[PDB]
């Protein structure tokens, strides 16, 4: 028996470590379904990802900044000088079966790891998540994804090839020797001298295969620990209350939900680190400080640092015999825009007031400051980025270069201001269309003409009517509002069967009628479970 | 202020976490006392110490074979060829402020890693700790010491010099290559090809800072996991059972107690790690081939593999056309060792049948074939490790080097066989020894004359008394027994004061009545609990 072992199994490990109760209140748990909850665990699966394909690249390569000739299989670049860690990462992808399918999908991995970070930050933010008891574990995300961004950009630094190199001399070496005071001090400790020096890329490598992701990993783990000791927000809808968690159980549903969704995740990356070529370095050649080339942008997030260096004009200062030169903004500029991100959520309570305990979240619409705050936040963010960009946008838009760098620099001032605007009247617009819904019902679609001649639209009420049929007007609960007959279910289903077959009627009726019941009976339930509470 | 923060501050914590039970069940949780329950703790702060000096050493290693000219201030090297790992080593003891301190941190503190899991394991072996409800426990301590063992090895094979090379060679290589039928593919799939080679330093150190230290790390968690929830064993003594745990709540005593502790330990690594030197390898040159010393010892926890290579007789087998060299039998013998450790809990309820809940300790005069056992393998280790030094022995202490080969031949059969019966005998004594003090009460050491010229011993009864005086004799308990009359309190004490002036005596007689009472109410309170359990 299978049944036997396992009782065996499970009588074994009771008896050793009596963990019933406490994995039964696992078991038992709760997770709201909502879709934009799951956003937290793509960036968790691409940094499982990534943390599988680093510890495989790891076995390969060699940081070496000592000076070698190529001698491999890659004949464009043979007898060319160059670093060991830029040969071992050719290596990698000519010389080890499977190398740079390793290295692409650890690449996409990374950029799906920053992006989702981005979009799952985007969800906190709009929806209120982060306001208390959970401000600390925004805090923890904000520092997450400062180090997500550090460690990607460490990560491509190490094959030291001609684009990531050119990226560390302008952003890494030029900017840090050009903070105040101190700014040579610090380049010296992280360099061991002048730029590129031979300490560079096994410290950074020391550091991007160990010491920030053992940090992030820390993190995370704090992380999802308050989440699932705190116990997930959710969004108002029937049954839902300031004290209850509505969802599903996390045996058997929840779990299987996850394992599939990790399952798919990794999927994508796989097809994408198969069919689409990312950081192709044998094409760049090695480092060499007099070499460049057209279009030095760094991975996406990073490239809004690089906009910000771009667009910002030329101002320095020249005071007794020192200099401070224009990157000293762009430094102080990110570490503005670093505090500004993580302490959001009391900079709110200060200004709204609100210090109230908050387990039901926030329709976006009904919060139209913060929503048009953060769509303002994303413009300019977005208008970084492509700044970084900007030569390109011009080589393949037909843009000149210097109107791309004045568009630019007016955009930061006033994109930003139009889209606050437009986002704000958006949000109280959308409130509007749900008072329109709440007030009249639903519109149908269906017009009718009455025999004096005039147009009426049908309209589908979302509750009771009085006497002349009108519905009495329904009171907004921070919950979506029906807009579409169909999605109410006015459309039916079409006869069961196969595509291209039916079955027999009685199994048509028999299904229809089962699926009617059972839908009924949960909205029963709901409606009952909120009746009582 | 002060007190009022820290109430603002819990009461935030609280409204937020609720972590007021939790927390409160982690500061009652009560720990044993015994001084040997502290020989985890050494190997648990050995590793701390392990895991900071070793990110400090990657800020500057770097782990290349890449052949160079050292350049550095070490006058003996000037000119000499060596790969950078050399080269960097080199620079870590000589270029770094406080380089070498930490490097000689490093390497003292992985010889107290080793050492404390070898002395902490014979505690768990030798007190019965390992049984159930805790084989589990056992099983993850004994891959902890073979991950320490591997891990320690491939840690001093990074700086590339002559002596650690020569190890490699020998044992990493030579052995590998010699299994059967798959040897020269696990070779080839290690090295890359034939030794050196170019991957092997850079491969050992992402092994040694990252992938083997992260299992480790895994691994302790659980480990202390296991014994946190587990709730440690505890000696038979008054009041304790089988069913309870006598000793000191965490909050404050048992935290005051573990803090002092790693800070001494911390001091103890300090001091050696700048008074004695260790592995200088500026004095070993870099690894070459063609070169060797005499005396190639490794680092003491590797040695008994390296005496077992030394004893082994030369035997070989040449079957169609094949070789089966001499190193097969070493790496067999590992595995088998290794098997053994890893197995004993079970072996042991299968010999003994005995498959009952044990919290409470057996002292090792009471299991006397466990000690003989565990006395005769410690034979064994230490003739292997001391063959290892075999020709050290041989320099030093004046003894052929063909007798010290034959001494560890005949004395790896003989040694082990004498010392279990020794152990065995001993073990027994000590029983017998415990049982007199049981009939007959304590020797106090003072002998009379009576009046017909007898010389009678006075004793001290350690239980009721006959009308006749002599004692009732008493159950042995599982517990040690009084053996010296001033351990019994028969000494008294000197006299208050400083060492050198003597205290008013109103404050003497107060303090001392003040110890009696306070004596004399915590054994009422251990009998009282006893009586009523
Ligand atoms: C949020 C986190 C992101 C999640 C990812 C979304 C993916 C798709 C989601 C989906 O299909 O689900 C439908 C889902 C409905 O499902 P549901 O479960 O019923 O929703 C639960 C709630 O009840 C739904 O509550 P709700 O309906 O109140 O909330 C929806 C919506 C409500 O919208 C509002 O409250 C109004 C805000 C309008 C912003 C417009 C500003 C820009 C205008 C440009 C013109 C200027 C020139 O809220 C937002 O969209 C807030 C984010 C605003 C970001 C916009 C930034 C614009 C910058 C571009 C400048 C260039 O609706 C959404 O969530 C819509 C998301 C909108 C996506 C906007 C992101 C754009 C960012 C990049 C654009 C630039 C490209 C160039
Ligand atoms: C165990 C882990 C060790 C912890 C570290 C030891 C620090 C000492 C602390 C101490 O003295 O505290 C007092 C402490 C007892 O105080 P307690 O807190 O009241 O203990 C609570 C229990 O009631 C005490 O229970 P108990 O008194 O029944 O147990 C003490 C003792 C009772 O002993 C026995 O059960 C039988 C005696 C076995 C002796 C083995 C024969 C040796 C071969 C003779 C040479 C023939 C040639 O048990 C053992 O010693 C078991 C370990 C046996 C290892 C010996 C291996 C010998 C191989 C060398 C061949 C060369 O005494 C010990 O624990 C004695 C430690 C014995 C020394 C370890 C063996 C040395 C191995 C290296 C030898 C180097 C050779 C060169
Ligand atoms: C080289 C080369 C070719 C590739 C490199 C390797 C690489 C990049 C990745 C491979 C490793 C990897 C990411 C494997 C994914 C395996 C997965 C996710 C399989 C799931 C399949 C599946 C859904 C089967 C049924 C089991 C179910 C229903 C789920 C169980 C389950 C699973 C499977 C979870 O992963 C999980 C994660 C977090 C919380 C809970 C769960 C959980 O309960
Ligand atoms: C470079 C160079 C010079 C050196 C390299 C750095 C190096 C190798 C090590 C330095 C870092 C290190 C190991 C520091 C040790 C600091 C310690 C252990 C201080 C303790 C001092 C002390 C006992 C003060 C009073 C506080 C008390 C009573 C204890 C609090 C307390 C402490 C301090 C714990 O460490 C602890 C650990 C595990 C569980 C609980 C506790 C705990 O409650
Ligand atoms: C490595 C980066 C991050 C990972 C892997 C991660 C992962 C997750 C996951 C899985 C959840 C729970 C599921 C969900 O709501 O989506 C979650 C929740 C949360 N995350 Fe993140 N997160 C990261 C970064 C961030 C960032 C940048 C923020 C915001 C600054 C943030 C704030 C939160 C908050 C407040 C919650 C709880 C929200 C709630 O209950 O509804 N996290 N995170
Ligand atoms: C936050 C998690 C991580 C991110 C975002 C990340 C990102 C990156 C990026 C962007 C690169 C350059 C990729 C290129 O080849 O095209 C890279 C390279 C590398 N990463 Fe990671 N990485 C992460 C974690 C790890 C980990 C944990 C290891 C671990 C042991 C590792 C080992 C490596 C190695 C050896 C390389 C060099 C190999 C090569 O470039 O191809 N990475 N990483
Ligand atoms: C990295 C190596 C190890 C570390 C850091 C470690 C640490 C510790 C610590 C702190 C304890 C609790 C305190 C004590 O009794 O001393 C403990 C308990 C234990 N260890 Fe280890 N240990 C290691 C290896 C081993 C080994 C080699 C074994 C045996 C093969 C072992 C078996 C146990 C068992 C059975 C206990 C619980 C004993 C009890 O309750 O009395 N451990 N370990
Ligand atoms: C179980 C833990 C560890 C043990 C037993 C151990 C052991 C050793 C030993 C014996 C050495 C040779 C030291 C010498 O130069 O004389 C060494 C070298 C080294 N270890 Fe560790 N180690 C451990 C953990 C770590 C960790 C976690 C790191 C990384 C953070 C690390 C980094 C290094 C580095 C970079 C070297 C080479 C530099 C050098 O030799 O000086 N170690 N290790
Ligand atoms: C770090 C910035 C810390 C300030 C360094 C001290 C300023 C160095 C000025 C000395 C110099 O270089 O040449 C002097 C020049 C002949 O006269 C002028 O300055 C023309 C006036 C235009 C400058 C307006 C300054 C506004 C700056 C602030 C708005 C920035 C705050 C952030
Ligand atoms: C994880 C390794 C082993 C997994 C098997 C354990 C789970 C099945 C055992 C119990 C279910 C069947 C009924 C039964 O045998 O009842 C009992 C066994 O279960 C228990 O009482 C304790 C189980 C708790 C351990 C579970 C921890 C983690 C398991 C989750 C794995 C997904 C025995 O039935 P009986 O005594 O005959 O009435
Ligand atoms: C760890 C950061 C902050 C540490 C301060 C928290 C501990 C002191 C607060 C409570 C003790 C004093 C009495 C008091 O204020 O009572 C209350 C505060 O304590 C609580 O009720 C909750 C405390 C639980 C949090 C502790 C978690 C970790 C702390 C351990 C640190 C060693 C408030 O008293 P009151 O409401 O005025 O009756």
């Amino acid at each position: 028996d299978f049944a036997k072992l396992a009782a065996a199994q499970g009588d074994a490990i009771d008896s050793r470590y009596h963990p019933s109760a406490a994995v039964r209140r696992q078991l038992n748990k709760v997770f709201p379904t909502h879709w934009s909850f799951l956003l937290g665990e793509i960036a968790l699966y691409s940094f499982i990802i990534l943390l599988l394909t680093g510890v495989w690249l790891t076995l390969f390569f060699d940081p070496s900044m000592a000076h070698v000739t190529y001698d491999g299989v890659y004949q464009p670049l043979r007898g060319v000088q160059m670093s060991r860690a830029y040969e071992t990462a050719l290596d990698i992808s000519f010389e080890v079966r499977g190398g740079l399918f390793v290295r692409q999908v650890h690449h996409w991995a990374a950029l799906m790891f920053a992006a989702s970070i981005m979009v799952h930050l985007a969800r906190i933010f709009f929806t209120g998540a982060f306001r208390r008891p959970r401000e600390a574990n925004w805090v923890i995300g904000s520092l997450l994804l400062i180090l997500a961004m550090f460690e990607g950009f460490f990560g491509y630094s190490l094959p030291d090839d001609l684009l990531s190199g050119t990226g560390i001399r302008a952003a890494l070496s030029g900017i840090t020797m050009g903070i105040p005071v101190i700014g040579t001090w610090m380049h010296w400790a992280l360099f061991g001298g002048d730029f590129p020096g031979e300490i560079l890329i096994p410290r950074l490598y020391a550091l991007h295969i160990l010491l920030i992701p053992g940090i992030i990993l820390a993190l995370i783990g704090a992380h999802l620990a308050l989440v699932w000791f705190q116990k997930h927000t959710q969004f108002p809808g029937p049954g839902r209350t300031e004290t209850n968690v509505v969802g599903v159980r996390v045996m058997p549903v929840f779990a299987v939900k996850s394992g599939a969704f990790f399952a798919m995740i990794t999927g994508v990356l796989g097809l994408m680190g198969g069919l689409l070529t990312i950081n192709p370095i044998w094409n760049l050649g090695p480092y060499k400080p007099s070499q460049v080339s057209a279009g030095s942008q760094p991975d996406f997030y990073m490239m809004w640092t690089d906009g910000l260096i771009r667009l910002w004009p030329a101002w320095e200062f020249y005071p007794f015999g020192h200099t401070i030169p224009q990157g000293v903004w762009v430094a102080v500029g990110m570490g503005l825009v670093f505090a500004l991100l993580i302490a959001y959520p009391f900079i709110e309570k200060k200004v709204t007031g609100d210090d109230a305990h908050h387990n039901l979240l926030q329709r976006p619409r009904d919060v139209p400051v913060r929503t048009a705050i953060g769509s303002m936040a994303i413009a300019l963010y977005l208008l970084l980025t492509f700044a970084c960009m900007n030569d390109i946008i011009a080589l393949k838009f037909h843009i000149s270069l210097n109107a791309t760098t004045w568009i630019g620099r007016i955009g930061m001032v006033v994109l930003p201001a139009i889209v606050y605007f437009v986002a704000y009247r958006w949000a109280i617009s959308l409130q509007r269309s749900d008072r329109e819904v709440l007030e009249h019902g639903v519109e149908t679609g269906i017009i009718k003409r009455l025999p004096h001649g005039a147009y009426v639209e049908l309209h589908q009420p979302l509750g009771p009517v009085d006497e002349h049929g009108h519905p009495i007007p329904l009171e907004y609960a921070g919950a979506p509002l029906p807009k579409r007959m169909n999605k109410l279910g006015s459309g039916g289903a079409p006869g069961t069967g196969s595509f291209l077959f039916p079955d027999p009627a009685v199994e048509h009726e028999a299904l229809t009628e089962a699926a009617h019941a059972s839908e009924h009976k949960s909205l029963t339930a709901l409606k009952e479970h909120q009746d009582r509470i």
